[PDB]
């Protein structure tokens, strides 16, 4: 009504654009949604109060600033950000006049759209019947990624690490990372050399590459990497993060680094349907600001072609944008029109600037379209006739941008034509040279087992064990240890000097000795600092102040004061399995010289990371030549705590095992666990280790080891009873042999002692995979009067080691294992019964059968 | 002049950021939480005409007291306005009777926990102490649902106060919870292998204390795997809504079945399935009309601080992805908690959208009742030890307000304590049963079932593909599918894709509800299904099988065809379909993977629900998993449905596992599954290239006069001029490799070799297999042949079980397969072809 009323209506209008302007922005190059674009006129020329300091601006000028910033080809979502300094930063860079690119920069963008579109048309011409998951309709991704990388080089960063799905993957490999065209062309020809034909392999749009990006207008260079992935969309997201964090830790940058540059940048590409539908996206975003996982912000690019094969976005998500999940971490989101390559390159540079300023994730939603079917052989008008009727009228971004550069007089029609002829002439020359190569004979894929051959002294000095023991009592000045934590630290110093070392200390003796030798040790998982079973105490919390103390971190310094090079990185993970296991797998790939251990609360929850186990951990070497030394610690054992607190599903890991891809163990003694970890960290082999770890056996007084087992011994794949190797036991009295693995040994041994059964022997198989054939055959030959052999296990008949051992043992060793029978629980649907009482009755039946 | 503009920006600051200043944490852990207009402006009237003092007092009460409101992220302005109007007004104080009722809820909640502490000090119970307000809050949710006249509230929750909720909300007898702690279960409770006490469910009828309405209250079973039950709950509710003719597939838009989903703060932010389930909230094939979420935010995850649990301010920030309003409420204010719970139900009823309540509280004891939390959280537990619980604090406010006396409050606790002791003593007095090992559930559900249909039924389903609406324009490449199907229905040579629709269509015609979903399932990954056809000119949809829901005389059959394109999820989508089948046991529920290689994204559902739910909880599901499978040279992720993993999981006849080789056999497998009366999941390994194999077709008689065949012989012996006595080598197989072996046998005229197919992989068809092999008396060698690597396919289980169940028939059985491999296959189609030819050469060499 009045001046005070009018000025208040302007402030509401200013906030509506900043909050909701993106809903009116011309971001969709297809204009599919018809209803998208659903105070007096005398007040437009009046001057209003604006806090920008405070200045007086005409309503028309305020309005035009808001429309240009928020309602053109860029939809900006940032008012959900809780940090006011971040809202101010974006608001200042978005609500100002943007400097137009130079003619040279515009021409360079055009060259990126030329290379992008002519690569996809050349492939449509030469290999019309092969899938390539074309980037056609989304060519703007290439100048956009180029701008991200160029802006990272402009900030003087060290590396950009990419992860992406199928969409434009080959295009990115060739035009961004620098994968030779000849290599891509040789893949389509299906003529691979012995190096490319190694292992079982994988499809062309799953492969990675490395290279050096050189600035076109600047004087800096930056490393560009692209990591391998399975078909399983978004599964590589935590793997990328782990890989980057491992690289950042090595360059002394980021969270565990001297500077706060986070000089290794994750550039993560996504499809619009997969970004909203896959849970691992939220799991990986949730890691973005965590101390144990932060990479200083990820640059996310969503190639939003408004389709998921035949599925419309309406059936893909319950939200306006495919990127709305990124709001959970307060990430700014830029929705940009794919037909405006200049707006796309500008948003990409703004994204990198935001990441560098706040060490936080940024999401770019590139609205585009998919010119062809889902694959190049699919007909999309069957399911999307309206969308494909609009695409057929649509001139590509390259043709449109070419017509803009000719209009602006920047280039001629001849220069534009000649540049396309040059590019297609170059591809034809390389395609012909590749086709001219002599064709190799196709042979069946071969096992990778022999690609990595085992050398190994894992025994340490008594002074080493004592130093790790002393570290547990080398408390900072005035530190107050919790009264129930103090006996663990004192009992460990006692263990290190007097023996009877339990499982929990043997683990820290292994990790501590590696740190002392200069190894980087990364240990993480749910409540891993203290330990689920209050056993580890890798970090101790001051009772009065809350201050933390990490005893093994003292092993990173030599007694002469110099560093060993080693480090202890121990964290409490978020409540995730998929992202946490993926991250640790990626971390080991990123730093092959690191000791990387991930611990499940109980092995029963590792099935939440099944895609990582199946697609990365068990098969990555055979498929991509990608090596990982990740350790999975899986608390396992029948103790009456129910079907979810019992099994790490040993049978599933043994089923997945082939070609010596992983080591699978279930050690029964602390010393054997110690040597297993040291062998894994020192063998020079990069292969995952699956360890089935104890729960109650952690506090079993029989399950302790002598100092000489650490100082003058090595890993034992097969273990005999101490009464035969160190005692006065007679092996020739044995008629029944019991073959087992894990904690059930101690129960069988206690029953043997109670009944003085000299006729029965118990042999433990510590290394489940690869089977210790030679050592097992030698061991059995030491018992010549054996008339019957039984595989004994607490696990149901369809679980544990029996499904694989019952088939493999009589086949690999027919002389020793023909007639081998099973003693176990019945086959069960669940890993165990829900009642502790019923567990006890079943457990006693097993030992009665084994001795009856 | 500028003042009125600062007032509007200030109003906006409270609505936008006021929740960051709200006194929501009952522990006040964060010390720094509470950090253009004059004091003269407070009495002046401003444009929103209201005085500044009244404007600020309304903004403080609504946004900065015990309730933190997040709603300005909501894109629908009418939803922001709805919240605004209900939050920025004077709230009517509860009556003395209502306050007393809230106190009775906190009394029951806290005394149940202190009683279990006293009697069973050494047993885990994941106590609700420090979070007791959850009970009056859930009561308010359920009471508000009854006030809206809804039919049922279905709950899913984790361990935190599960026992308490069961006893004080659902109405599970105290005697039953006490018998569980005693460890003395009757034959009915000791059935199957079972599960732990805080995994079990219950059902009951809630009766309003002050109203005249009643509502059903259910609590569903779940594993330890936190949040895994979230999509299962949604599926269960959607199946119930579809039965009540409410919701998306109902005549009314009431969605009268309400999901009430409880969460722990660390699991809500860390588990991806949360985002996957939220993503389903407004989808046509999955919407339940909004879920009421209650996060029991005790600001701890066992020993893990929230700083290591999430990268955001609140544990509930993932719910912003679907524009859900979030209410952060102080757990020490049970009245604010009950009021927010009723507001939540009112928002769900108005907008058919999810609402999230973040109940800020604390965990009085350790993670479990035996854990010492001061080892890792000494500051937090030093603050908890000074804190008086919510029950004692609310009691003191009620004696202060003059509402109750100290005697009435004391006497009410003595009454509750006396009642619990009386029930505990009666339970302890019961005769103790002998503990025996758990038994297989195989015999709990016992199966000659006629699955054949009349030819007039095949013809009707064929005609339905051509019974197009007036003026409908079929895509030129879709029209031959429709016409070839009407030809197939009358002339035979029925392919796989049509045999599927013949099965689903005949069930619909018989009155069955059919739900089919998965990624690109309406058209089909291999462009073969066309369950829905899209008008080339208008985009309008036509579903041919939906015509089978009406009889020729115009009356309905009772059947329905619900076919959807799922979101790009496996975990949530498989969980949802499992829960749908549990919710409606009379429905035919099929979920289809794009390729079986992606079902490992739903591994927790397969492991924790599908394969073991019957043995653990007595929870039955008839869910069908369709898994496209087969070695064709498309790489390690487009080849295997990991058959070896499903066979490994199989035990106690929990599931049926099949790999049919013919359309007719697939048809009868689906019809047997839908008509057998048994509620057990069906795992089907389905074809890709075999869909278009001209040898893989069936006759009309195979549908009208035959039945499911667990084992199949070559047609040359059953219908041709082949001599079984000439056979010396027998090849045992399953799936598409049969046709390749059969083509090699014909090419070489190998009468000495026979190929026998095992269609039903689990349970193994012992009798038929032995009866079939007995027809080949001159067999000198038997081989299990498979295209899958040695450590994959059926060999790992069959190589061990076949010589054991049939020693006379299978002793000396050898394997013909690919070598053991880390990946399900090679990446090169050329290398695949070389390996495939080696198998064929070995089998015939
Ligand atoms: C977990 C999981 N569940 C299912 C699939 C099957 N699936 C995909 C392919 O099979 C892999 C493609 C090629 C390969 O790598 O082998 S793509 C697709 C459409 C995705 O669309 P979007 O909108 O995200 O991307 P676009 O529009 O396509 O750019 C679906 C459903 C999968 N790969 N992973
Ligand atoms: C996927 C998955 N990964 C790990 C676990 C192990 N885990 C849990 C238990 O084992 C389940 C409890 C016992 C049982 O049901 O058997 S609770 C927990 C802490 C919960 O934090 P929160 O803040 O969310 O809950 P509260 O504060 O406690 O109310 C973790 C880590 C799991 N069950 N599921
Ligand atoms: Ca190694
Ligand atoms: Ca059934
Ligand atoms: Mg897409
Ligand atoms: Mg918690």
């Amino acid at each position: 009504d009045s001046i005070e009323d009018k000025n208040a209506r302007v402030i509401e209008l200013i906030a509506a654009y900043r909050n909701r302007g993106h809903l009116m922005a011309d971001i969709d190059p297809l204009r599919l949604d018809n209803t998208r674009f659903r105070l007096t006129l005398w007040d437009l020329d009046r001057e209003f109060k604006v806090d920008g300091g405070v200045q007086r601006k005409k309503l028309r000028d305020i309005l035009s600033v808001l429309r240009d910033a928020y309602c053109r080809h860029v939809g900006v979502e940032y008012t959900h950000i809780l940090e006011p300094e971040q809202q101010r930063w974006i608001q200042e860079r978005v609500e100002t006049k943007h400097d137009k690119p130079t003619v040279a920069e515009q021409k360079y963008i055009l060259s990126k759209l030329n290379a992008a579109e002519a690569f996809e048309t050349f492939l449509q011409t030469k290999y019309v019947g092969q899938k390539r998951f074309s980037l056609e309709g989304a060519e703007t991704v290439i100048p956009m990624m180029d701008a991200v990388i160029d802006q990272c080089a402009e900030h003087g960063l060290d590396e950009v690490v990419i992860a992406m799905p199928h969409r434009g993957r080959l295009n990115v490999l060739a035009n961004i990372v620098g994968k030779p065209y000849s290599q891509i062309f040789s893949e389509f020809e299906g003529n691979l050399n012995p190096s490319q034909a190694h292992g079982s392999g994988d499809v062309k749009y799953h492969l990675g590459a490395t290279g050096t990006y050189i600035q076109m207008f600047g004087d800096n260079d930056i490393e560009v990497s692209l990591t391998a992935n399975p078909s399983h969309l978004e599964a590589v997201d935590p793997v990328l993060e782990g890989l980057v964090r491992a690289k950042q830790d090595l360059l002394d940058t980021g969270e565990e680094g001297s500077d706060n540059r986070f000089s290794v940048v994750p550039l993560m590409l996504h499809g619009d349907a997969a970004f909203a539908g896959q849970g691992v996206v939220a799991e990986t975003l949730n890691l973005a600001l965590l101390r144990g996982y932060r990479t200083g912000g990820t640059i996310h690019i969503v190639v939003n072609n408004q389709i998921g094969f035949t599925t419309a976005p309406t059936d893909s998500r319950s939200s306006e944008y495919c990127t709305d999940v990124a709001k959970m971490i307060g990430a700014p989101i830029f929705h940009v029109n794919g037909d405006d390559p200049e707006a796309c390159a500008w948003v990409a540079r703004l994204a990198v600037d935001f990441r560098q300023a706040f060490k936080k994730d940024v999401v770019i939603d590139m609205l585009c379209y998919r010119r062809r079917g889902h694959n190049e052989g699919d007909d999309p008008s069957m399911t999307q006739p309206y969308m494909y009727d609009v695409i057929d009228t649509k001139r590509g971004s390259r043709k449109a941008y070419t017509e803009a550069l000719i209009g602006r007089g920047d280039i001629s029609m001849k220069e534009a034509e000649d540049a396309l002829r040059d590019y297609q002439g170059q591809l034809e020359r390389v395609f012909n040279e590749v086709r001219e190569l002599e064709k190799h004979e196709i042979e069946p894929s071969e096992s990778v087992e022999a690609d990595q051959q085992i050398p190994l002294a894992t025994a340490v000095d008594k002074a080493m064990l004592q130093r790790i023991g002393d570290a547990h009592l080398a408390l900072p000045e005035g530190f107050t240890v919790h009264p129930r934590v103090r006996p663990v630290l004192e009992k460990r110093r006692e263990m290190a000097y007097e023996g009877r070392i339990d499982w929990a200390f043997a683990e820290l003796l292994a990790l501590g000795s590696l740190i002392a030798e200069g190894k980087l040790v990364r240990l993480s998982g749910q409540d891993t600092q203290r330990g689920t079973f209050t056993q580890r105490h890798a970090v101790i919390v001051d009772r009065k102040t809350g201050e933390e103390f990490t005893p093994l971190q003292l092993l990173a310094t030599n007694p002469d004061g110099t560093p060993t090079g080693g480090k202890f990185l121990v964290y409490n993970s978020a409540l995730s399995e998929f992202a946490a296991v993926g991250f640790e797998y990626g971390y080991s790939v990123g730093n092959p010289d690191a000791m990387v251990l991930w611990e499940a609360q109980f092995g029963d929850f590792v099935n939440g990371a099944q895609s990582i186990i199946d697609e990365f951990i068990s098969s990555g070497e055979a498929k991509w030549g990608q090596l990982s030394d990740v350790v999975l610690l899986l608390p396992h054992g029948h103790e009456g705590q129910g079907p979810d607190h019992t099994s790490g599903r040993i049978e599933r890991f043994l089923q997945l095992w082939a070609e010596g891809s992983m080591t699978i163990a279930m050690p029964s003694t602390p010393a054997n666990y110690f040597h297993l970890l040291r062998r894994h960290g020192k063998d020079g082999i990069q292969r995952p280790l699956i360890v089935f770890t104890p729960k109650s056996m952690l506090r079993n007084k029989a399950a302790v080891s002598d100092i000489r087992d650490f100082t003058e011994s090595k890993f034992r794949s097969v273990l005999e009873e101490p009464m035969y190797t160190d005692g006065e036991g007679d092996r020739n009295k044995v008629t029944r042999l019991l073959l087992t693995s894990g904690k059930i040994y101690y129960e069988l041994a206690a029953r043997k002692a109670k009944e003085n059964r000299e006729d029965v022997a118990i042999v433990r198989i510590e290394q489940l995979a690869p089977l210790p054939r030679r050592r097992l055959a030698e061991t059995l030959d030491r018992y010549p009067n054996v008339k019957e052999k039984f595989w004994v296990q607490e696990e149901p008949a369809n679980q544990g080691a029996w499904p694989s051992f019952g088939l493999t043992l009589p086949e690999i060793l027919p002389d020793h294992f023909t007639g081998l029978k099973r003693i176990s629980r019945r086959a069960m649907s669940a890993p165990s019964s829900g009642s502790s009482k019923v567990h006890a009755v079943e457990q006693q039946e097993i030992l009665d059968t084994a001795f009856g």
